């Protein structure tokens, strides 16, 4: 009876262990320490730039973990492939983001690292920077195209992990992105973020003054938004958690009005199934049927006529 976002755990740090072929190990230790001169010397000496440990970390991965900007530049300069993945499927960009190494993030991004790459647990750089509350990396990633909506295979998002981890600022930046002002649940409805919705809703159990039925200025609920954008999943969740199916906004507008006006067929279906009133009327006499007609959404009309 729990909603629980998965946590990116990072790479190991065996190279930090003081010793108390072996050329390779020593080379990786030099990378971990950020000793450019030593690393360059080994490379000149012929050691392979792609040398990695049992977990698949090369020197680029180690320099990035540790914020060694200069060294990251040198390795990149020498042909280190920006997006080599470790065995967990992490790129240097994942690692730097989890670790909050902002200058390193910049350097990798400018080198064309894939800003939306997913690890084999489905995590993105943004998910990592978000999980760990690395604000500046978050902002930087957003400003550079990173997509908040790229999700673990179970729909886990940066917003969801920021929420679970209690990170107010992260949550703010994530909610406030690409808008130039709705409540969070509403925004989660827009985005169709069931997990984040679930998280937000975890403390009202039992209709009117429930959080699931809070309104915006114009009296819309998360359910109205869901209906507007045609987000069936998040709508289903809200309705399961007690959203009033026939809740009227300004002008007696119901979620069914909204979905009918936007020709959102499956929303209409869902709302009907949950008992939404087929014939409710706006302050000016419109029915869901009329709203759809005035909008050429025939798909709906048909469906809507059948029911009657």
């Amino acid at each position: 009876s729990t909603v629980t976002v998965p946590i990116a755990v990072g790479e190991s740090d065996f190279e930090n262990l003081n010793t108390e072929s072996d050329s390779n190990a020593s080379f990786l230790r030099a990378a971990r320490a950020g000793n450019l001169d030593k690393v360059v010397e080994y490379l000149k000496g012929g050691i392979d730039i792609n040398t990695c440990n049992q977990n698949g970390l090369n020197a680029l991965h180690l320099a990035a973990k540790e914020g060694h900007v200069g060294l990251v530049q040198e390795l990149l300069g020498r042909g280190s492939s920006v997006d080599s993945a470790t065995k967990k499927g992490n790129t240097a960009l994942h690692i730097a983001s989890l670790a909050g190494q902002a200058e390193v993030v910049k350097v990798l991004v400018k080198e064309g690292a894939n800003i939306n790459a997913q690890s084999q647990n489905g995590f993105t750089p943004l998910y990592m920077a978000a999980q760990e509350n690395h604000i500046d990396v978050v902002k930087y990633l957003l400003e550079n195209g990173a997509n908040q909506s790229t999700a673990t295979e179970d729909g886990f998002t940066p917003l969801a992990v920021a929420l679970q981890q209690g990170h107010n600022q992260a949550v703010a930046i994530l909610l406030e992105n690409d808008t130039k002002r709705l409540p969070a649940l509403h925004i989660a409805a827009r985005k169709d973020d069931t997990k984040s919705a679930a998280l937000l809703l975890q403390n009202d159990h039992n209709q009117s003054k429930m959080m699931v039925n809070r309104t915006t200025e114009s009296g819309f609920t998360p359910l109205h938004i869901a209906a507007h954008y045609g987000n069936v999943n998040v709508a289903t969740l809200l309705l399961n958690r007690g959203a009033a199916v026939d809740f009227t906004a300004r002008n007696g507008i119901t979620p069914l009005h909204v979905a009918s006006k936007r020709g959102n067929t499956n929303m209409v279906k869902l709302l009907l199934d949950r008992g939404g009133q087929i014939d409710a009327k706006t302050r000016d006499g419109l029915t869901p049927l009329h709203c759809a007609a005035r909008s050429g959404h025939d798909q709906v009309v048909e469906l809507l006529k059948v029911v009657t």
